[PDB]
Formats: structure tokens, sequence, C-alpha cells
């Protein structure tokens, strides 16, 4: 439930993951006062700039995060308050799923896939429970605890190609918006981590998407699911798909992946 502060004895942190503007992240162990078993983590280190104001703005984002309570939705394990502030979240072993897809691209299955994408729509689907917007879904963001199971982190805090039009043209930002963002980290699953828009300018995308144009279809997939992908990219906010509807779509789906889906051979 809560977020527990930790002593800086009780974690050491063994390599560095990413190195970001604001802030570094590490892969760390983690062992806990009182407690004989020791945890992988991730540690988040802010950079710089600490301010009293920044500090109690941190803090109470912190303890949302800490409060969050879903399977595919990764929750703040602790933070660790010394000369800089420490994040620590439990550490998923196979790290982005964008990264994993790209490596491993030969060998993933379409019930894996499609399974991926319910497990997404589950987590979102908490968060708008929760009245939060993640404002950054992608692809990187979603992490891989094991195969079989996927997490979404960094919610709550640019991607314009990953953003909606909305947001864009007039900075809105809504659970429908994060729709749009949904159904462009859907496109990366099924193209196997192309990027979008691969080589168009930034300033270019907004005028794309009010002539009509989308993402291409993806190969591997059927049509049925290229229209969700499409539903999701469309103007109207509100026309977009829910998220709770997003679900059972693809739990259909998945049933079946290999009818919707067809990749190289499968079962
Ligand atoms: O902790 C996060 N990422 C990490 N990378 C390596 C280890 S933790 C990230 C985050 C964690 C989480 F469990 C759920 C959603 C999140 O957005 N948060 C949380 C937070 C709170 C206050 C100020 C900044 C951040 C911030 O960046």
């Amino acid at each position: 439930a809560l977020l527990r502060i930790l002593k800086e004895t009780e974690f050491k942190k063994i390599k560095v993951l990413g190195s970001g503007a604001f802030g570094t992240v590490y892969k760390g162990l983690w062992i806990p006062e009182g407690e004989k078993v020791k945890i992988p983590v991730a540690i988040k280190e802010l950079r710089e700039a600490t301010s009293p104001k920044a500090n109690k703005e941190i803090l109470d984002e912190a303890y949302v995060m800490a409060s969050v309570d879903n399977p595919h939705v990764c929750r703040l394990l602790g933070i660790c308050l010394t000369s800089t502030v420490q994040l620590i979240m439990q550490l998923m072993p196979f790290g982005s799923l964008l990264d994993y897809v790209r490596e491993h691209k030969d060998n993933i299955g379409s019930q894996y896939l499609l399974n991926w994408c319910v497990q997404i729509a589950k987590g979102m689907n908490y968060l708008e429970d929760r009245r939060l917007v993640h404002r950054d879904l992608a692809a990187r963001n979603v992490l891989v605890k094991t195969p079989q199971h996927v997490k979404i982190t960094d919610f709550g805090l640019v991607p314009i190609k990953w953003m909606a039009l909305e947001s864009i043209l007039h900075r809105i930002y809504t659970h429908q918006s994060d729709v749009w963002s949904y159904g462009v980290t859907v496109w990366e699953l099924m193209t196997f981590g192309s990027k979008p828009y691969d080589g168009i300018p930034a300033s270019e995308i907004s005028s794309i998407l009010e002539k009509g144009e989308r993402l291409p279809q993806p190969p591997i997939c059927t049509i049925d699911v290229y229209m969700i992908m499409r539903k999701c990219w469309m103007i109207d906010a509100d026309s977009r798909p829910k998220f709770r509807e997003l679900i059972i779509e693809f739990s259909k789906m998945a049933r079946d992946p290999q009818r919707y889906l067809v990749i190289q051979g499968d079962e």
C-alpha cells in the first residue's frame, strides 16, 4: 500500500540500464532491513535540480505510484532520500517490450502477441478507473516481467508520433487520447519494432493526420484487427473505442490467434 522510505545501506546499484536527461536508471539489488531475502530492483535517480517545491511535487506523485495495485501495472516499491532522489521499482528481468520483440522477432507467436495487447488494455483500464492518464504510452514503456506477463510503467509524468492529434494540436490529454497512443503501441508490436513514420519529421506529422493518412497496416495481422488500430486513430476522441471495450475484442481474438493474425508457420 504505502511507499517505503529506503535507507541507503539497504540497497546497492549494480549497473546502469539507461541514461536520460530526467534521470539515469540503474539495475540494483535491494535487501530490506530485517529481511534475509534479496530482491533485484530497478532504481531511478533524478539527475539534478532538487528544489523544495520540486521535492514536494515529486513526493506527492511517488505516493500515488506506490498506491497503484494492478497485475499489469507497475508499482513503485519505495523511494530513498539523501542528497539525490532515487526511486525503487521492482526489476523486470526481460526489459522493455519493444526491445524484446525486436530481438525475438523470429520466434514470437500470435498468441503471445495477442495476449500482450489484452494485458496492456487491462492495465490501461485500471489507470482509467484510477483517473490517471499515462500521457506517453509506448512500446518502450511496457515492461516484460516474463513472456506470459507484461506490465506498464512511467505513467503519470516529446513523443509526437505516439500522441494523439488532439493532444498535439491543442495540448489536450485524456483517457481517449491515451487510446490513440495505445493503438500506436499495438502497431509497434505488430510490426516487430519498426519505427512509426520512419524518416518523417515531427513537424510534418500533424498535417498528415489532418489529411487522413495513417500508419500502414501490418503484413502479419488480419483485416479485422487493423480496423481496431484505425479506430484508435480516428479524429473524434469519443468515436475511439473504450479500453474496457478493447479488452473484450482482443480477448475474443486471443482465443483463436491464428485466424486473426497470420505470421510464418504456427499451430
Ligand atoms: O519510477 C518510475 N520509473 C522507474 N525507472 C526505474 C525504476 S523506477 C516512474 C514510475 C514508476 C512506477 F512504478 C509507476 C509509474 C511511473 O511513472 N516514476 C514514478 C515517479 C514519482 C515521482 C517522480 C518521478 C517518478 C518516475 O519517473
